[PDB]
């Protein structure tokens, strides 16, 4: 067993995740900031696809024209260079102090205006760099209070903010997606559109909503105490898993965005099984911050570590989905006939059917084990590598 | 300054919840079982509008056609001889041992079946007693383990029971509407549709959307840790709010269902507040229990509590939004600004802009301060009645 | 690489865990009851230990004196047939209506009487059958709401209670010794001694605290979002581990008494590590719940689960202390020198010492990297079996 | 009715809290400094009674002995010209870089030492300007990962530490008691004495534990999801209430530090309750942070709304336990039999009271209401000002 990534596996990282220095809500630095160049070829090294960045990881905030220029060109050097791609990027509405209270959904209207420029300038440069898919965090869109937004007029602007970027992406012929991230809170006392379902939700009251779907993150959902792979299931299902953040997180507290496989491990196998198994052909992507008790050698052990346990639990999934007693087992449990239709005879010919009720003995019916506990036993063995 | 309900505040309340005997999952029942004669009688003497059932709780479960029929007769008596109406009706898919995995989304196909047919008969009943609004609650849809339940195949089974009872009340002939009533967790360790925006998002994958909108409950949202006025405002926002369910919840833990009032209580008047400047016109429906603590004196005093809780904060909410200082305050927060759009001049204008961009001050911008911290003491003071 | 059990591993389990009969708050049992018999033979099958009880799960409530009699000699002759033990022993002061406001600090003062009456007399029972630790559960001791119940004064009448039960003990005697189980909410909205650290802080106020300890679980300290090896490690630290219940939690919601292993898997591999780390030699007690999806071979199967889960987390913690390169990972990241004092050398020469602070280069400290993360990865590969 | 706060009633603020500048973990400061002269000064005409710091907040960091002389002399002069006083001070261990693994417990010995002697040195500027009560907070003592801490040599660590500065105290001669602040996360993944139950537990193993008590925060309790009066309670029932810090939180989730009354009133109203009817004398000290959305307006706008929530809750709370209903009710729902020795009559006569068991109606016991639900309206009536 030799689990060494390829640039094959589709892992792709954000400039901010290795380059995340350190700063907490209670305290300075511990690492020194890297140039983007650095990390792209740090990157390559370990044997990721590729990178993705805010506006501003690239191009430091209130850069000249030619300033900025000059930025992305030492950056497409280095990714000719090395043969690392750009599949997503994303802009920075949280950080500047302007952002305070949102950038879509502020409440000033000169700020929204703003909001919406500065994304525009930043989707012309994610299409120069092959960038197929456009994330939207909306970290600060959201309240601390509940008379400090209007919650159906911020989904209004909410809208009619992305109603016009897809105006944009489509009167430019631009071949680029939306992905909408959700986050149930922080840095806001709560954010807008909290989780997956309500994003996936929100789009389907956009104008074009087929240009529209979610970047859901390990640990957001789990900040809501909610199943991750459940979520990611209905993502699925409705056709939007668009591309994907991978980390860690433990429970219900501050968004810890630990390496991946770290914090709920059995998820994490649940998550790889299901993406694996539904043939998901995004992204790898790990949103992650490297702890700030790290140096830069703890940075790069890391950021391997993420693929690293990614191939692990890919191999263990495998294994269970493969191994003959499994599928034995799914039978006795019934997932077979789960995915079978309860009645495409019709309804009439189940109003009919005296045996669906009439003379449904249920008491029999009731005392059918469902054997879940064997069929997870299974999965353990699998995961811990302990199948005797 | 007087808060005695009448029937038309349209207070209402399921019979399981002053009939709720106070079984937990760690002792026996405390009260002997309700007359559902008796509850009408005496929720018709407090002041409620009406009452909403289950099929089991009116007609025990298994009981004969005949025995049906005269149950039923009792209960329009009830009904009659009070005045109190029935506008919501639902089933119960999870209290026999068959439902243990589900009712629409069991493993068995011919549990699927059942729960159907069990379903379709309650709904006949409840169009003949008046009711308006069907909930489905699938407290038993979901799992405690990775491998026992495919999710996708889970919400293929999920949409073919709703369209099909979609496809029943429409040939029919009905008027009554479906309302999905969303919880996280508890009984199964993950709930399918786990918060209002999964289940809105659901609801925009069924044959014919238009006859289906949510049932949210104030302590449902809150188990996993989400503000339940900005789930509510979104479902408005859609136009899917059909029902609603007001209780208490302290926190995220097991479902307390405390009477109204009780447990988030700013969170409460966030909502009353909403709902009445929203103007939503369907039942204040109370799903709550109390506690095992009380006798049936006190189980009565907590529904009268329920009812006067929304009568003090509905004067409480009304008296903040129509006092001038509460207005004043609010334009200084630039709600007003939140509320006219981003960009009616459309996208090429706002690209033309230079205001917005180009010649933006974000400095000056930044440097406003929103103020929101006066209005939310405010509301503070107009919610304790300590205006000075 | 074998895992199967034997009497010497001292696993035990509670018979109100595989005899749960799988009623839950929104349902009714779906397995027959199980006589404590045919519990402790097949659990002896199983490679147990011994069992633990409750005195009303061994005799039902309301028991004559010579029906008593009965129940006890048939279980003492199960006992003998198989050679299995009977080490911790527990009151039942929740299930039965006359404790819905708890039975040490029922606001009653008769129902405080009674509960001490019912906990002394099984004592006796305890000693008779061989048990060395009687756990306290104080499973209603709490409340819904603020004014129900002044907490001092309960925790006058807590300490009355258990300074009672030391001097009955000791009056007789009697060699065993008692611990306090915590829990922080359900079935009660709070429950009193909510944490381990709580329970550890109440003893110390006791008459006779060496006669009390702590027998935390898994799923309650995990209910609350908190560290368990970490309360476990502060308990062992205090001299108070003297029992421990072993499960799986799903985060913060409902108390589900999952099979061990299950729920947070890594917590359960740290939690391994330190027990058989620190040498503790108790009982490793399943207070688990077979999920009521089961029948009864689902039941055995989970059992099995749990002893299983046990010896191979037991396995991995070995492997990973004893493999050299995880030592000098430890070294590394200086957990030698944590286990150094700190000044040894005493205050005054601390004070005096003018490379703790005068000259102590606090840049050239701070850039030193942790190395944590590699560690870690160590852990996740030992824990996976993935060691290359 | 009017809100009005004197120094007589001992309201007292951190320099960090209306000091903050509004940094967060995504987003840059949105207000200037402020100049902690500054800031005595506004607090004074608010109707404060002092302030509190750490070292870092009033000497920067690395600052000259004698530019330290000159920053306390304007400190010293400021607090003379408006008759503020200085009841409480604390130790920065957590901001510099070089604290990133903790201070007290800190991996690094050398770092360990550093972080005893930075405490000690502020001790005697703290005895110097007068403060009774030294905090501890220690937010960088804890860990992301398992393997990282040992957690029972940490404990020694950590017990060293304290029992180093208690016998530096006593050999000075200073009269000032120590105060240790538990929170359950944030900075650190876990944070070790997590609740007030672990930080009081830890105490009674110190050498001298009279010298130590806690300083309980509101919004961290709550990120436990503990309910914050009844842990209050267990601390006055100690007597280790040396001190309070008072805010607001939502839920689980990061620490928000909201303004006292704002998160949960409920909470706020019975923690109120609880300090005044104890009598507890020591400050009422704010910790919280005025929101980043707010201008310098704000924050004195934010900071004047916890004193006056204060005392509207008094006020309220006061009436409650004045009210000749509410004392019925409280008789009715026996809250002056909890205050009543369980058996002040002995164990022996315990055992042979015959009315305690052998003829106990436990029947007649289990149909006694507890009449919780008319008394818990009682108090929601006097919270929101309704009693008819
Ligand atoms: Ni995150
Ligand atoms: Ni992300
Ligand atoms: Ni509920
Ligand atoms: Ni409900
Ligand atoms: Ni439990
Ligand atoms: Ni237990
Ligand atoms: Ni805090
Ligand atoms: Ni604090």
């Amino acid at each position: 067993m030799n689990y060494q990534p390829t640039p094959e596996d589709r892992f792709t990282f954000g400039l901010w995740t290795v380059g995340w220095q350190g700063r907490d809500p209670f305290g300075d630095a511990t690492r020194r900031a890297l140039d983007p160049v650095e990390s792209v070829r740090r990157l390559a090294e370990l044997g990721a696809h590729g990178v993705t960045f805010h506006d501003d990881d690239l191009i430091p905030f209130g850069s000249s024209d030619s300033e900025r220029e000059e930025h992305v060109k030492r950056f497409r050097q280095a990714l000719d260079d090395t043969g690392m791609k750009v599949p997503m990027a994303t802009t920075n509405l949280f950080t500047h102090p302007v952002f305070k209270d949102g950038g879509f959904t502020a409440n000033d209207r000169d700020v929204r205006r703003y909001a919406l420029r500065k994304t525009i300038r930043n989707i012309d440069l994610a299409v120069e760099l092959g960038a197929e898919t456009y994330v939207a965090w909306g970290g600060r869109e959201g309240a601390e209070s509940g008379g400090a937004k209007d919650v159906r007029d911020a989904l209004d602007r909410m809208k009619e903010a992305f109603d016009l970027l897809g105006e944009y992406v489509t009167s430019q012929g631009y071949d680029i997606r939306f992905a909408i991230e959700p986050k149930p809170n922080e840095p806001r006392g709560d954010i807008l559109l909290p989780t997956v379902g309500h994003a996936l939700a929100f789009i389907e009251r956009l104008e074009r909503p087929e240009l529209y779907g979610v970047n859901p993150e390990v640990g957001h959902e789990q900040m809501a105490g909610l199943n991750f792979p459940h979520g990611i299931a209905q993502a699925l299902w409705a056709g939007k898993l668009f591309h994907i953040d991978l980390n860690g997180q433990n429970g219900i507290k501050y968004d810890q965005d630990l390496r991946f496989g770290a914090g709920d491990l059995r998820a994490a196998f649940w998550l790889v099984d299901l993406l694996e198994s539904a043939g998901y052909s995004g992204p790898r992507h790990f949103d992650f911050k490297p702890p700030r008790t790290e140096d830069f050698d703890g940075v790069w052990a890391s950021a391997a570590g993420c693929m690293r346990n990614y191939l692990i639990l890919k191999e263990r999934a495998a294994a269970f989905r493969a191994d003959p007693e499994v599928q034995e087992a799914l039978r006795a449990s019934r997932l077979d006939e789960l995915a079978r239709p309860t009645a495409a005879d019709g309804l009439q010919a189940l109003l009919d059917d005296r045996s669906a009720f009439e003379e449904f003995d249920v008491d029999a019916a009731a005392a059918r084990g469902m054997a879940f506990e064997r069929l997870d036993q299974l999965a353990m063995d699998h995961l811990l590598g302990a199948r005797g």
